[PDB]
């Protein structure tokens, strides 16, 4: 857990590092993936020419930042095709549908044996809490994992916010954007050891597998999707939901939906609270300190 954020990143830009990089990840249960692309003038909702592929597997202690520039689409997808078109390796993404549809757009592949970790987070708050929002990396590292993330580089960010260049195109790659594209990658491996094999993870893995699929479906079609799965950016589809992981659940002491018992105010503001002593879990008059003749 602690090693993965630890795995230095390896560019992949000539012919011999990619079929060295492809060796390594055919060996793999699980693969993270992420996507790298250049800013648009539009800032709009379809990703902009690929840059970088980010892949990091469990079969070796490395990020591989694959340089689809240099090598180009047809180079890099020559080699990676079978790979992600392979279902019995695992492909794990926070939040995939735009790479899914850069993927199908740009390199012409649908990938097979998706997992969004986004999505499994949300479909744990559906069962739990009836949430559908989509949480944010930070968020999640944060409540499955205890984690802090350090932040990206402010100027690297400030850069892609602003928008009026591409960023990504400039090569060589200075090491502080290496480093900020390498970084997502490592967290979604690191999610992947508390989401998947966890008896406590109230939502089977199949399940999420299969409401991933929907969205790769959805979102791998050859071309651009004008209608998107979600109502809005930040949730995940209800019905989708209600279908591969069943009911939403709500609080077991007071019936609401949106928290569980255990965050309960209504729970915790009822139990019985000592007006002599002041310690929750007995009333005055049957307080020991108060009525010694009890003790
Ligand atoms: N405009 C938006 C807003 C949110 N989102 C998704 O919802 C998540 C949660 O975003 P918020 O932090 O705004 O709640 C983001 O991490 C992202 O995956 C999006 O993809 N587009
Ligand atoms: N942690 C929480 C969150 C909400 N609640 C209660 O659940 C009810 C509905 O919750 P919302 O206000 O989120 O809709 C309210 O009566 C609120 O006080 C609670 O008792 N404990
Ligand atoms: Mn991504
Ligand atoms: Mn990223
Ligand atoms: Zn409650
Ligand atoms: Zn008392």
């Amino acid at each position: 857990s602690s090693m993965i954020l630890k795995y230095p990143y390896r560019v992949v830009d000539t012919h011999e590092k990619l079929k060295e990089a492809v060796t390594s990840l055919q060996g793999a249960r699980s693969i993270a993936l992420d996507i790298e692309a250049f800013c648009t003038t539009d800032q709009a909702k379809q990703l902009g020419r690929i840059s970088l592929v980010q892949a990091c597997s469990d079969a070796k202690p490395v990020v591989f930042l694959f340089d689809v520039l240099t090598l180009t689409p047809d180079v890099f997808v020559k080699d990676m095709q079978s790979l992600l078109s392979d279902r019995e390796i695992r492909k794990l993404f926070f939040d995939c549908r735009r790479d899914v549809e850069a993927l199908s757009c740009q390199l012409g592949v649908k990938p097979e044996g998706v997992l969004d970790l986004q999505v499994f987070f949300t479909a744990i708050q559906w069962k739990l809490r009836s949430v559908n929002r989509r949480s944010g990396m930070g968020y999640v590292l944060k409540s499955v994992a205890g984690l802090t993330r350090q932040e990206g580089d402010s100027a690297v960010q400030t850069a892609m916010t602003l928008g009026n260049r591409p960023v990504w195109d400039i090569r060589p790659l200075p090491d502080h954007f290496l480093e900020y594209a390498a970084g997502d990658v490592r967290h979604i491996l690191l999610l992947s050891n508390y989401l998947v094999g966890n008896k406590d993870v109230p939502v089977d893995v199949v399940a999420v597998e299969r409401l991933t699929a929907q969205y790769v479906e959805h979102y791998a079609v050859g071309k651009p999707v004008i209608t998107e799965a979600d109502a809005t950016p930040a949730e995940v589809n209800r019905a989708w939901l209600e279908r591969y992981i069943g009911p939403g659940g709500g609080c077991h002491f007071c019936g609401a939906k949106g928290h569980t018992e255990a965050e309960c105010f209504k729970k915790q503001n009822g139990k019985a609270k000592c007006s002599f002593c002041g310690e929750v879990g007995h009333t005055a008059r049957n307080c020991f300190k108060k009525h010694p003749q009890l003790l």
